[PDB]
């Protein structure tokens, strides 16, 4: 029954933050967690497989998917979240040992959401630079292994693209969000 | 054994509420939840390598699934259950901050039943509004990419029917018992 | 170490029942969580791909499967399960909040039990009218959608027969048990 | 901290028996549990796929699969645990039920022993009875729906022998070891 | 907190061994359960598919990769694991029981190590005797029910050849312990 | 409740060594973790099928696919991780049999960091040896099996390369950071 050592733990690593905000910021973090634990992962669970292409030369489908879609899009989500919860991973172990040692900081977390904003924001925009969030069934294709150029059909096209507009939402109130906490703290500061 | 702190917090977010009605709302919400865990997930698991058509030409086939189906079944209620449950999840956050801020509220709940009302009633609506609740076996198409119309075969049309005949019930119901609390609320107030 | 809270919980909520009963009705239900969990799901893991029919034109064989299946079995005995524990959980939750509201009952247990008998006994009455419980290897068909009839081969008749064999008897016997439940009520009132 | 109670349970449950036996007992039994748990469940996951015949009538490869194996291998082992680990659910509900009442025996556990015997032995002389213990790769058929008879090849002949003869050796010693019970229950009687 | 108990239950089964070498052992055998859990499970996922002839006549491919491969890989190297990892299992309930009783040994470790040391010398030397542990990518076959030879082509050789000699080192390294616990127990005794 | 002597295990393993480092190293090692269990697994899940080449001769697309990648991927970096893995293991078993024994370590501690960077600075030296860390899409072949050369071509080049970038660049910091530790050692000793 050691449970208040963590529960004060919370309390000392989110002391320093907004009174209403973390709230939500948490809710809607932990909705990502379940919505690619489970939606987009059983969407492209079978896209590679569901590509093709009306050609019939072997190794154009494959080259021309490849230059249509250079990244796979869970891929993408899976990455921005994992890189973006590494800051919180950081700083957390960093209190732990904080109060282990005083048991025998603000600028720190100052730099932990800058950082969050920073990569938040570069990963939205190095997604519009690529493709955007707008995206057709029928996709050209520009490479040498096969003539001229091919048609190819995307397998789910209007369902994905529902999903990245909600994505693209939740990525937006999260930056609404962050920019909140950067000026609160410069408010307080 | 620090167990009485969280039954105190659950006799708390659910002091003002109905006495009798919560019990099978949580009742009926965790029959939702293994439901759609083992069931549906079960039926849909191999649905879309089901779909074909009786035409040949690349491509026809993946629009006229996509434009008949522009949203896949599952995917509906799951993003119903979380959004549902969203609320939820920021009132037990938000009582969680107050219990601790005072170790130093009700018109919040009735703005979490009132949207709750309003996302579910929307997403019904919007369910009927685009394919309502009764489907065929054949299905017609119209799409530039192939010619004239392709009638396609779906896998498993009555199980499903039956299926969302269930849950457009427990929908009902929910409908039904929210309102049962709203009112509560409005005579009590 | 607060465990003796929960087992006087369930010292109350099984007080008013028969002395030895209870005892293998939850062995049996436990052994049909089990068999429920891997027998079953394993056998119709390919039932669909399985089934085929030696006509070629596209959609009857898809018709004709759903017509001589309306219900996939294991759809079946899940949602009987899931559907005859609800009125546990509800009756469990119902004497929790007891207990939680004297911390500051025997006709409700009757009705469960009773709705209980009543959902069994319709769920095999219904079972029984369908398709009874006993099934041959080919299959004859009526539909429109394909010319005269196609014999069709299920997959794995005998295992299949032979689990609804026990399926069968175990319901029988739970039948009977509910039914002394029942008496011993009745006989006590 | 109250697993003295459940210690104590397990005192009681198993004081008496064997001094020895026990031990090897539950030994062999989860390795049971771990054998069929990992094993077998990898080696017939595609059984039923692998299996095809060098006819090409549409019926006569899955009736003569039917006819050749009515049962499944994994599913005649998984029936026999949990059937033979029912007795034992039964007799520690029944010993839990009993301490919970002189809170406020012998003949039991010899009946439990025989009948575990007993299952045990008709599962090995039915298993005996259908098709006895060793197998061929090549398998003929008799059925109507196809003419004269099919030579059917089976997927992996020799690794399953081997492991029926690994499972009828526990067999024997599991035989064994409850005789050995039972001898000693009756000489201390 | 209760964890005193089993720490000295761990104290008592290994205090008469080696100092330093039993860190290593455990070490390498929960390596062992590391590697076989992800690495091996993955590498012969698919391996019976992947296997084929360039022969066309049916069931000759697979008496062939029958006769070429009479054991599964995985399936020597998971039975190896769990048969060693018997006796520990048995001396630990051993143990368990002991100090139980006198709660109201040196000869039987011996024992233990001794069989320990014979099943792994035993399964290496099988191994060995069989196709010893070098492997070609082309395999012959001599079977009547196909005529003359077919060349088979192997799916992955040098990946699980460089996996053999891993687990042929480990085989050798956890030999040269055993024989160390013995030679400590020897010159102690 | 007690973790205090977990805790003060920790704190004695980790006592000896860098004020702000071991933070991020086990950040990044707990990195490592995620991504390799979900994202390498995902990529690689289907490749071995993906893998496919112009030539209809049998036997040469396997062997020209063992030569042109002797190793898998995902392979050579689970192998990596639990290897590098396996040092933390066995320290943290001689601490707490050290810890124990005076219940009734520099020098190690070097050695565990120096073969930590030996291993690691190997596998990355034989990664780039072999093959480097750049790939193309199509690929040659030498063989005895099939006559000239096939081209073939690989199933998603871009995702892995930058995969592997990433990887390098993790791999380069965890030399930068354990050559930290050295250096730090080395001016205090």
């Amino acid at each position: 029954g050691d449970w208040s050592a963590l529960g004060k733990l919370l309390d000392k690593v989110q002391a320093y933050s907004t009174a209403g905000g973390k709230v939500w910021l948490s809710v809607l973090f932990i909705f990502r967690i379940l919505l690619l634990g489970t939606a987009v992962e059983s969407a492209w669970g079978d896209e590679q497989s569901a590509f093709r292409c009306n050609t019939q030369q072997p190794g154009c489908e494959n080259v021309c998917y490849d230059k249509s879609f250079p990244i796979s899009h869970v891929r993408f989500w899976v990455l921005q979240i994992i890189f973006v919860s590494v800051p919180t991973l950081l700083y957390l172990a960093h209190v732990f040992y904080v109060m282990r040692k005083e048991e025998k900081l603000l600028r720190t977390y100052i730099i932990s959401i800058l950082f969050k904003s920073i990569f938040e924001v570069a990963f939205l925009l190095i997604q519009w630079y690529i493709y955007g969030f707008s995206l057709s069934a029928v996709y050209t294709c520009k490479r040498d292994p096969c003539p001229h150029q091919v048609d190819c059909f995307l397998s789910r096209p209007t369902e994905k693209t529902i999903f990245i507009i909600f994505m693209l939402v939740v990525s937006l109130v999260s930056l609404a969000l962050n920019i909140i906490e950067l000026f609160y703290v410069f408010f307080k500061g």
